[PDB]
RNA sequence: AGUUCGGCCAUCCUACGGCGGAAACUCCUUAACUCGUUCCGAAUUAGGAAGAGAAGCGCCGUCAGGCCCCGCCAGUACUGCGAUCGGAGACGUCGUGGGAACACGGGGUGCCGAACU
RNA sequence: CCACGCGCCGCGGCGAGCCCGAGGGAGCCCCCGCGGCGGAGCGAGCGCGAGACGCCCCGGGCCCGCCAUGCCCCUGCGGGCG
RNA sequence: GAGGCCCGCCGCGGUGCUGACGCGCAGAUCGCUCGUCGGAGCCGGGCAUGGGGGCGAAAGACUCAUCGAACCGCCUGGUAGCUGGUUGCCUCCGAAAUGUCUCCCAGGACAGCCGCCGCCCCGCAGUUGCGGCCCGUAGAGCGCUGGCCGGCGGGAGCGGGGGGCCUGCCCCUCGCCCGCCCCCCAAACUCCGAAGGGCCGCGCCGCCCCGCCGCUGGCCUGGGCGGGGCGGGCGAAUGCGGGCGGCGCGUGGGCCCCUCCUGGUAAGCAGGACGGGCGAGGCGGGACGAUCCGGACGCCGGGCCAGGGUGCGCCGCCGGGGCCCG
RNA sequence: ACAGCGUCGCGAGGGCCGCACCCGGCGCUGGCGCGACGUGAUUUCUGCCCAGUGCCACGACCGUCACCGUGAAGCGAUCCGCCGAAGCCCUGGUAAACGGCGGGAGUAACUAUGACUCUCUUAAGGUAGCCAAAUGCCUCGUCGGGCAAUUUCCGACGUGCAU
RNA sequence: GGGGCAAGAAGACCCUUUUGAGCUUGACUCCAGCCCGGGCCUGUGGGGCGGGGCGGCCGGCGCAGCGCACAGGGGAGGCCGCGCCCCUGAGACACCCUGACGGCCGCCGCCGCCCCGCUCACCCGGUCGCGCGGGGACCCGCCCGGGCGGGGAGUUCGGCUGGGGCGGCGCGCCUGCUACACCGGACCGCAGGCGUCCCACGGCGGGCUCAGCGAGGACGGAGACCUCCCGCGGAGCAGAAGGGCACAAGCCCGCCCGACCCGCGCCCCCCGUGCCGGCGCGGGCCGCGAAAGCGGGGCCUACCGAUCCUUCGCCGCCCCGGCCGCGGGCGCGGAGGUGGCAGAAAAGUUACCACAGGGAUAACUGGCUUGUGGCCGCCGAGCGCCCGCAGCGACGCGGCUUUUUGAUCCUUCGAUGUCGGCUCUUCCUACCGUCCGCGCGCACCGGCGCGGAAGCGUCGGAUUGUUCACCCGUUCAAGGGAUCGUGAGCU
């Protein structure tokens, strides 16, 4: 599918409708303070083997994507989540 | 009578053939602008007024089609509740209730409010 | 069956209270004897903090906290008021 | 005089008999018949190797009547949704085999039924009558969505032909195209349309005046919500007191008889549903049958009499009309 | 099991095993040795295939691939680089390693048969032999022999379910 | 020895159990063993070659100048053997002369690597320590880190299922049936779907009418194109199916993103719990249109997902003895997920096999059904020289039977021993011969068809476990029932 370059969409931050700019959401790079990497270090640590549930079958085609959107007055983030799709690209504007 | 706004939406529709316009309504006649057309002033937007019933329309008229109303179909088809009711059955009685439909024959064929002229 | 924990019921004492806790009293079933639990809640928390009715029950209305919103002002991201 | 040579005794093995025995002489014996018998032979004593270890010319064989992982004690009275059993009496009430879920489908949990405990005062119905809405099943029909068999027409279309034509559709015929008809049809067709079901109503009506509302309107408009007067009354039958909680228990394999079913060729077949029955209902009948026809139960004495019967077993019948190789 | 036959590793600062550890066995041995495996006396032979999976290579040194160690940055927890040992990868070898070892169509002058072509298709397409075998489903195959009579038997035949 | 399904024996057959064991591998998760690096053990040297600390050496034009004033310079004094602000440049070379040492000799516990020794640690061999060697700061050991590793461990190896498996996915969801006119009603019942696709296929306003018949017009026809017509949708609206819709929900155009934000309720499923989907709202903030109005996507009914963990946004809160930076936590609502879809992390095998149970269930007997297998009767298209019927007999039609086989699991698993034979006994008639009639397309002979008839006979053998099958013979040779008669009768 298409995302438009720029959605005019509510910002909170400002508090009224404004053109949002888009890119796409993507996971970051898990830290090794967060508290349940740290207790899995901790329980993999010692003989006995894998001591959390491994998912193993994946029954998903694809994710759904989030686009990131960016209003420039406010500098307000905000996301809207597009149905499952194969694939989806932020149109030049 | 006719207009504008409506309510039920064919008894108000469809196709055809008559009749009528005083007023109303339409037709009509023109782009100087406003406006308007995948092209086209056809429609649309303006600005009118020489006409005109040819349409539209208002009325009739069709052994017209439809749409509608009443019979009849018919206690018929089904079916509710019982039955040591018959029948090898599947089917039909009997008792006690509820009762269609298509056809077919007759008859129909808009009415209502508000403002206005 | 017994022990312990829980839910609820019935009873008995006392009542914004209630309670043989361990213990200690030349004391024996007698006497004295804390926590705890209840009486305030709500919000992750910083914190803030219930009265308005009422035989009873039940809804309604309000109040408190949490999430907002808008006003006003001191000892101000503080207070109050809707 | 040689040989992992041959026959053969003891020995050492154990082939057959499928012999005897088979509560045995015996937890492996006995009889004949056997294989071998200088050899990789047999036998006794000492010793070594120990349990996921040994040992094995391998058969998962053997390791003290145990071996695809010994034996003794212990953890341990291990765990089981799985089997079996679970101890006096009388009385009162009395189910479910269903729904959603769950590594569930031999089980549970929540809900339902049900028991006790209650508490509280409003009215109450698996009913009929009357009023107003709902439905698309049977029937019926083929308008619509498709199936369907043949007649009667009328022609623009030679589709082919048969063909008089220089030739040609210039010559006719059926198809084709419509039209009128007609034969049978539907689960996934509806012009219509039942029976039968569902839902809601059947007491408080008016009149009049304000009150209140950051709600609604051009308004003096509403809509709600209150208070006071002033008129009228209880306005379908029948039966009948309702309402609500608390706390648990079993149950969550069901099966039959009707009736409509799906499906299979069809069943004491496999799935659905209204009701009833058995489950968990004694008693009488149906010869016999958990469910059929009656009747649903304290202990009894009369009487009545259901369903089924009335030659005799075996309680109880005669009369009349019709029929007759049960 | 066996003699025979091959293959394999290893030259003792070693191999293969035992083994909580200390220490052991082979071995009081030394390649005519010791361990590991196959096949199973002769007689006659052992075909083709290293694709795949094993195994082996100071056979390399690419790409990957750790700890450390060392760069930067930070207030420091730290965070990014870089280096990169085996191993994998990569390149060869190896089937008495495990194993594997194809189809259509047209044809001779008896008819038929198919030496002969053709066309796909493989790492290679099953060679010498052998066969209804203790291996052949069809099948109680066909044809001989043996019987009066043969789902057995024997000699043949053999695109042979599946040698 | 016919029965007492005579007793064995909580069936090892077939299931089921969130019951096991032995084995396997390329199951899941791992561990000894070994290989491989870096440290430590662990000394004393020689270097190469960079580095590296010292460690000399020299620098130096806008020069406007007194003159390569490097800059930084500066005074008018001294000791070249000379000056001098303001020279111009900012400050001119007077007694004057210059940073980082800018380039650039030698010395040192400097680091990095590649070597090369030595002996003394650490090992190893000989010997009666009888007149000796070898290796060497490396291996070894150890600590870390990477490999390899069924050689072992531990464990798992879903479900429904007319037994199980296998396949199928009524395992999550949607349409039309089935479904038997509210609703709710099942089937490894009946046709199809869904896991997506589209910032346009969205929102909104405007204009329009769509398929198609007709009948006409250069190339023009089968087909391309344009017109007046009539057109209830016979078009379209993403995809299954069914509903829905005409100045629209179609189609085209112009604008825009409501395919917003903040908080709530209702309906579907339903235990009246989620979840998906919808819907109705109270506030803001936008869009479109003259406006009323409409819009939280694509007309509706399908199109997706809890705890924990991770990530990301947005405002705040907390680190508990304070304070400041960093970081962690939390509230908050989105993503990343569980398709076995209310949600374990997971391969086979067992004839060496155990359990606990179950006919809640397969096998083998039964019994029910009867497609199948036979056996009858109805009709006559026809055949038989002729001629429906002497014998036949199509296409159809109706029955029987248990002798087969399917279906179904009603009974049996703390067990009813299982095929065929041998042996022996009875029974049936749906009769092959013998007996009695009767008809022939019966001269005789022999055949054939009926009705009655179950007394007697239906044998010997070759292959095969055979029942069967087949063949050879003969006094020429029917078919079946008895827990598929017949194992403390046997084999």
């Amino acid at each position: 599918v298409t995302y438009p370059a720029e959605r005019r969409t509510f910002c909170k931050r400002e508090g009224k409708h404004t053109v949002h700019k888009a890119s796409l959401y993507k996971k970051g790079k898990d830290s090794l303070l967060a508290q349940g990497k740290r207790r899995y270090d901790r329980k993999q640590r010692g003989f006995g083997g894998q001591t959390k549930p491994i998912f193993r079958r994946k029954a998903k085609t694809t994710k759904k994507q989030v686009i990131r959107l960016t209003c420039s007055s406010c500098k307000c983030q905000t996301f809207q989540v597009l149905k499952r799709c194969h694939r989806l690209e932020i149109s030049r504007l």
